[PDB]
């Protein structure tokens, strides 16, 4: 246990055969849900204190409730106590999520009145897997409808494209984007016994032609279809988020790729103690870019049951925000990134996507 | 003997009732809140807030500051017969600007609705509910008759139509706190006209009695949603001193059975006797965590139990170090503590009890 | 002649029987007058650039103008040469009192959209006296159909309510601010040869039943006639306006009570040389409240005709604001108070109200 | 050639018989002309950059443009080279000074939508003398129907007025504003053969009526018609504009009054080398109230053709303000005043008005 | 070869193209460029500014901005076949953000019209009407071609109603720059389309030689004024820098004319040869007055006349002090000396002239 870590790696792996959250994990969930009105999850009214108090940027929000709300997934197949809490909360995600002060840079941008309609995979393939992780957590039909049509949109507008996919803006195609949507068709068939999720074949066997470096097991940028454009960067945080949530779907595509990843992205250091991650090649700089590289790949580990490197991730990313317990919720004094608490906790809680995918009923 | 930094003797602050006057400090708080023009917050009827603009009160803590002053000035009304007239007078400010949309207009802003009395809510429509009752029981004045009745019969109607006993403030979030205020304005209702809109209390105090309260701890649990069945797993200390100060002006017994666990659950006494400060929560030894309230509540709270010697711990602890002053015979706090302090302390040092507020003879 | 005074009480005294105003006066009207678009009485437009500059709150500005006005009134008394001028900004006066800039807070505050029609005698008998007074220095009848207007509502409103006079805010009750509609009165029944004034002896009947002490010679803060209540604080300020003012409709009211005033509130100090007046009972605090006990009592000195204490006044008022003449206008570094120029400009030149009320034809 | 000073008096006043402007008014008018955007004189549209810039305050825009122009008429007489150039800036002149940034206080102040209907002589004498100008540099006739329907309102107002000449604000009469206005009609004469001039007899015998003091050859601050009042202050900025307007309509009005001016006014200090101009009577302060005193005189003392003067005063002015020639380009460091660059322009290059009036043709 | 503060040497900027690819410090302005979500300048099609909002890009410059970097990915294409849909990409962006509001609507706000394209306005509409020609060349892509065609039209038809040869910006207000861009934007149509738009040309430079350039300097004056037949009498550095430029791609003997004279009016050589800077205007030994970008302007004739030497010293002087610095494989600038710093540089290290623009081979 050294100093600003809360609690061992050991124990976050053990949460789920313990059938209990760390002491640290519940004192998250405090900060999400115990003082009133400043806390993220506090209400399903459109009111956004807690992401002004941490100036989230607009365009963050819906990633930062997206990943709360992934990390509460994992919380109520930890914990069945905890699991009505939940849901509660993922509600609440969910209801947020539809607020236009979460999507309205779609209409500011000049790309549309409707979030849904076409393109926006960024927002609406989160917003699908969402509505799916809510049932799975409850067994509410609350969403049931909306989750079909958008499913249904989903579905139809990978079967119009040429390319496996579908876009973010118009013209910009982002592998991680389209993993979670691709996810959210696996969820809506467990849910339902359909086969949404045949689409998935074609997608992967898309990704592995010109958006990934096979020999350093990286994805590239984009992919702009318009003028067949890949930007020829490799990325980091790009490669850590796709691989998390491809390995729910076929883990033999991940397990692959993953100890290439780290060959070419991941420096250890201080005598095997820590690790931080380059984001992109020809550089000996870490967390370029975003500035997420360390975190998402902090989920990746996690995913991947690889104990060190979280262990070592975690000894670089927590100690220099400082945290620490008061009044029995988690504060960090000095948060490294965006989106920090929250890919912390997903990243502490995470049982992995296909265990999610095969959470059994209430 | 008056400890350091304090105004006045816990002692006289409980004689204040028997010696039919407020103590010079109550009445400086008086004066702070009457005295000088435009700025003072009892000045005038209008939608003017520049009083909570120069304490830099959040506009969503706003109704509970007209609230908490409504109920002190109800306890100086029984306390001092000359002041009566005065506190009525203030308690029509405090109707008329708790019903001005600097107040309740988050409910709107929000997206919930674009009436605050229709349904759900309670938070607000509670305290405004109490309010009317309160001002009609000091004053004899019809003024605010019809809007009382209109309110009673919609907070009856949806205590009526809800599967659970009570009211949610948001949609599908349940608060004791907020519910106990609108089923004492029923008791106030059912007082003043003869009706029975209380007989609904006996089924909301055996509901929170169930997953709503840890009974061996004599603490209430932060909240309930009833869409998902969920109870919060955090007990709490503000919300629960402040359920159990009014629940004691409707079920007397219920507060005695559940006081002596509450303190033992969050109170530390410190400073070899001569102080205390309240834990907001379980897990932990801070006090006055999330917001800040738990010491200031269980002040209130131990005024309504009749315990002078906790009262004292925490008037020793919460008034010093924010450093009153009396300037031209009106009192500032140069370092307040928390939110709602000058409100909470006021209340406290007043209170006559709610259910001696019930009772209040006619003028 | 002590340091930071300008010139001599027994000089303020002499001003009218020497037929002019002093130096530092003269100054005083050329910051009011001289520099293009900033000086107060620069135009008849809604321009409140002086006011900018001051940091008037706008709920004060309504009486900087009408103390002003006060003022402008005696100096056309006192130098027939200067006459022309006063009548001058009084016009302007006039004008700018009726912008919705001064008013407007009735409004704003959800009262009603017209600032004459019912109550806000705190605005309409200023507005009211200011009309009487700019006629009786210049003959002329550009307001007297909104005048008489005026005049019947005040009437009006006076024989409609069970106690004597007019609330300001809904339910508030202030003597400071009836004395000034009565007194409009007596200024229209001089210009007009009618009765309105009969109405003030059961005014002053009413204000020496609950709210006087009449053993301390001090009005209570206000009356609220719906609950009957009477705020239990005695004020100085509302003391030393009211007596100031009604000296000039029943001059033995205030000799009864002014030495008694003095001894509730006045404390002179610095071996006599000095003078600063506390607001209220059970204090040894100096100018507490809305911090003008002092400037108000300044000009009920004026109103007496007691040099002394005018002298002690000003002597603790004037030097610690540090006046400056640059040019031939003045300006004060370190204003005391709210309405600080206004006020003792005003008291420097106040000839009594009852001079004002009998000020003889252009 | 003192420190702070870039050209002698001797060779300002011989710039026309040299027919070349100084190389520091040349690089007065780079910075009027040569940078994109940020230029005053850029472009027609109603961009306001350079005034920003600037810190000029939106009531003062109207007079830096006027100035500016009459200086660019100046131009047009001094070098034949440049007249294209002064004529395309004085069309921008024409076309910023219409712009509602520029009038709009007009309407702010409640006195109307229209800045040319009734009063408002401060704009709209500016306006149309600058049509006139703008005429006789260029001979276009592209704003000559905006000159005759401007002269014409002009005409008719002097016309129906009791007094004789224009108010600005309502109720508020100036000697300098009116002195612009009667200028314009002499350039409408010229151009037009007309005789709208024949008014400025009755108005030169009414503003030696009560609104001079003679002996000291000074303007009273202003006069207001519904009173009758005139200000009591001289003003020496209002007088030294006033009598340089007037010398170009009646030489001998100017003459008469200019050394008593002089008397009265003006400081000469440092063993002669230097001058400075109070702007009242009653004090030893220089440049008080709006603080351009001594520019205006400076202007005034190159119409007189005083040379002593004109030295001495632009010793006193120039310097201090700290010019920098950078790029071709004059900037001064420390502006002492409002309309510093404008006015100094202006008196370096003035001509005379009897000497704009009678321009040669294009 | 090589000094502090320079990343590559003049020698490999001019050997990119024969190598087929760009020099690192190319690429790491290319990933500034296109790298970072959502604040890269070239991220999406949308009206989203933040790229020129986080370097306080005046928005009246926003439309240059981006014309200059278009110019420059033009010219990536060129260098490197793999980098060019890369390009056509960044183009197709280009051309969308300049049709936003935030990058032409000065037009409307100055009062000059609602509508960008109508008539006048040829500083926004010259670059446009490129940009359009650029896209097609380098793609091959019709997406744009009803729209270039049209603009193209309005352009001609403008070119014929007016008195004198060209067109203005502001009303009356005439720039040999921004003509320069509009009759290269013709020759890039006729390259795509056959036509013969193009013939206005020899007019406009016979009539730019008559009256609007001093031809023993080599140098243009500022600006001329048709209404009332103004030329400002001062000649400009940068002016003249960026009309030689294009020029020599259409009549390259215009510029290799007028090249040696206007080195001699303008540029100080110094250091001992190793500098240079580039003087505004004449009457003057200060450099980069005025918009403060002749230096900039004549880095990019220098690169369009093949003068390496004078390349190498302005590059000396304006990069160094600018502290060019590699972070994650992206290029920052710590102290932009001018406005349109890292647009400037980028196009003049890759730009291959103009005339080989016209002569891109297809894809």
């Amino acid at each position: 246990l050294p100093p600003g870590r809360l609690a061992t790696t050991e124990d976050y792996f053990a949460q789920q055969a313990k059938q209990a959250v760390t002491p640290d994990v519940m004192a998250q969930l405090a900060y999400m849900n115990y003082i009133d009105f400043i806390s993220p999850f506090y209400s399903r009214g459109c009111s956004f204190e807690a992401w002004e108090l941490k100036h989230t940027p607009q365009r963050v929000i819906k990633y930062s409730i997206a990943f709360y709300a992934y990390g509460l997934a994992s919380v109520a197949l930890i914990d069945p106590k905890l699991r009505a809490l939940a849901g509660h909360d993922l509600d609440i995600a969910v209801s947020k999520m539809k607020c236009k002060r979460v999507w309205g840079d779609w209409e500011e941008d000049g790309f549309g009145t409707d979030p849904i309609e076409k393109e926006n995979i960024m927002y609406k393939g989160h917003l699908n897997l969402m509505y799916g992780l809510y049932q799975l957590v409850t067994g509410s039909r609350r969403y049931e409808a909306e989750h079909a049509h958008l499913t249904r949109i989903i579905h139809d507008e990978i079967a119009a494209n040429p390319f496996a996919g579908i876009v973010c803006e118009p013209d910009n195609y982002f592998v991680q984007c389209n993993s979670v949507a691709y996810l959210s068709l696996w969820v809506y068939d467990r849910l339902h016994g359909t086969d949404y999720r045949a689409a998935t074949r074609a997608w992967l066997d898309f990704i592995q032609k010109d958006l990934i470096d096979p020999e350093r097991g990286a994805f590239y940028l984009s992919y702009h279809p318009e003028s067949g454009a890949v930007k020829p960067w490799i990325s980091a945080y790009t490669t850590a988020w796709t691989l998390a949530m491809v390995h729910g779907m076929d883990p033999a595509f991940s397990e692959r790729y993953y100890p290439r990843f780290k060959q070419t992205f991941v420096e250890v250091y201080d005598e095997g103690r820590k690790a931080r991650v380059r984001e992109t090649a020809g550089t000996d700089d870490a967390d370029g870019g975003v500035g997420l590289a360390s975190a998402f790949t902090l989920l990746l580990a996690r995913e991947m049951g690889d104990q060190q490197l979280f262990d070592q991730l975690l000894n670089h990313l927590e100690p220099p925000a400082k945290p620490s317990i008061v009044s029995a919720s988690l504060r960090y004094e000095h948060p490294g990134s965006l989106l920090f608490d929250e890919l912390l906790f997903l990243a502490k809680v995470h049982a992995g996507f296909g265990a999610l995918l095969r959470m059994p009923p209430p």
